[PDB]
């Protein structure tokens, strides 16, 4: 059962040198799972799930089509930040769709199309609060991209417990938040992330539908790596889903241990459902 | 002349928020220009060329052939660092020719590319002798792509004046410390180079050659860009060659304008030679 597979997680992290929140939620029956829950883990990446929901809200109350094209400025594509879209178009100064930026932001994890995208839809501070009305509490969005680079502390200010991710993406799945075309869109896109192929999807079987965004600190002085993250929606062998977020936080541990432990968890909980 | 020139230079960088180190070396005729060079400016990317040189002497004098093949593994690969390699190789855990590797870590910038060589060729204290042995003094490698992303200041720890890079580059373009296929090979992976097009070769006459490498730091919370770097060899009309490498260093000029002062010093030393 439920505890008995909580129980195991718990009994996995004793050994690591890491701060593990895990949160589950089925998305058409009623199961539930929450470690660690109560602590405030940094983000990275995982909040460009939460902008794109805002950005694609947007986009379909002032009837923007996602076809049409913003011109990305060369100063808006930083260099030494990780970035697929600025290496295909290092000279940048071109008209590219919100379609392509989405894609590059969501399923390459793309720092620039993040920053490009919050100055689009308003800033940090629209997408906190878009997200707090949805209903989801204990989620704080404050600080860009560009704002984490700057200063190592900054990342925590971009916080969630597991348990809001989770929330938030059932909310998503069952299609609460979005209109049905840009629910569509966003699912596909998170299905097309081609990061973290190690973490969540890691130790399931082959051609499982992983629909993820991965998240990832640096590492300080101290070797800690601040976060090491992955939530999304799987798809079950019957067809039915459930939502998974883990948090790697403070680690002292090296990245295969800190993404195995992603891997694992989501095995042991994917041994559980299909038993 | 050489002095009228130095002069323009100088009154250009005096309403630049900036450190700003410059050096020029004619190849094949007399021509030498220093600015601000006994200032020691952090080399951030730049250093992947003396990276190469190392990298490529070391397969050429222990007779292994550019198209040997590293296990890259998914752990070389870290997230949340620019690295077209990773993006190209998202489950990393794979086997890629020395070419393949320094052809992302020159032309593209790779970061993970650069600590895989680090790495192959014995480590930067190996880099560093290595360049000293040339007889190429005023040059510091200390630090992997990895150890500078771990805190701030050990980017000063890779350090250079601007005479000793276009010391560097003139001992390497006249094929004085590789063999020829080698310096065939890096010379042609410089002129490859997509990164900065608007570094040293944003205001030159469309086509000029320029084999060049990049170097970019972030920024800091007080609003300082540590380095916005290019260093290379241009080729005039008449066939001859020029080496020149310009640091923008300890910036509170936003990346526009830090990347123009590059272009607009080597317009200024075009203009002059050409003339
Ligand atoms: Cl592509
Ligand atoms: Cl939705
Ligand atoms: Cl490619
Ligand atoms: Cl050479
Ligand atoms: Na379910
Ligand atoms: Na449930
Ligand atoms: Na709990
Ligand atoms: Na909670
Ligand atoms: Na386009
Ligand atoms: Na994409
Ligand atoms: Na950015
Ligand atoms: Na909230
Ligand atoms: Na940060
Ligand atoms: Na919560
Ligand atoms: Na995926
Ligand atoms: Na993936
Ligand atoms: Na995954
Ligand atoms: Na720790
Ligand atoms: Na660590
Ligand atoms: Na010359
Ligand atoms: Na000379
Ligand atoms: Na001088
Ligand atoms: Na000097
Ligand atoms: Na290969
Ligand atoms: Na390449
Ligand atoms: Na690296
Ligand atoms: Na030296
Ligand atoms: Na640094
Ligand atoms: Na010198
Ligand atoms: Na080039
Ligand atoms: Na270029
Ligand atoms: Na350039
Ligand atoms: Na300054
Ligand atoms: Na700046």
């Amino acid at each position: 059962g439920t505890d008995s597979l909580k129980n195991s997680i718990e009994k996995y992290l004793k050994d690591k040198k890491a701060k593990v929140g895990v949160a589950v939620l089925g998305i058409e029956d009623n199961f539930k799972l929450n470690v660690n829950e109560k602590h405030h883990y940094p983000m990275q990446s995982t909040y460009k799930f939460h902008l794109a929901l805002a950005v694609l809200d947007k986009l379909d109350k002032e009837n923007i089509s996602v076809d049409k094209k913003l011109f990305v400025k060369k100063s808006d594509l930083q260099p030494n930040t990780w970035s697929p879209l600025k290496d295909k178009y290092p000279n940048g100064n071109l008209e590219l769709s919100f379609s392509e930026i989405i894609k590059s932001t969501v399923s390459h994890s793309d720092n620039n199309g993040c920053d490009i995208l919050f100055r689009f839809v308003g800033g940090t501070n629209k997408v906190h609060n878009f997200i707090s009305k949805l209903g989801v509490k204990n989620i704080s969005i404050k600080a860009t991209e560009e704002e984490m680079h700057k200063a190592w502390n900054v990342q925590y200010t971009n916080w969630t417990t597991p348990d809001a991710t989770v929330q938030l993406l059932k909310k998503f799945y069952k299609n609460e938040i979005l209109s049905k075309n840009s629910y569509d869109f966003l699912l596909n896109t998170m299905i097309e992330t081609t990061t973290g192929p190690k973490r969540l999807k890691g130790l399931l079987p082959d051609g499982t539908v992983v629909a993820h965004k991965t998240g990832s600190s640096d590492t300080n002085n101290k070797g800690i790596t601040a976060a090491t993250n992955d939530i999304g929606i799987i798809t079950l062998p019957n067809g039915k889903h459930f939502a998974i977020a883990v948090y790697v936080s403070d680690s002292s541990e090296k990245s295969d241990v800190n993404e195995k432990i992603i891997a694992e968890i989501c095995k042991s909980v994917w041994d559980y459902l299909v038993k």
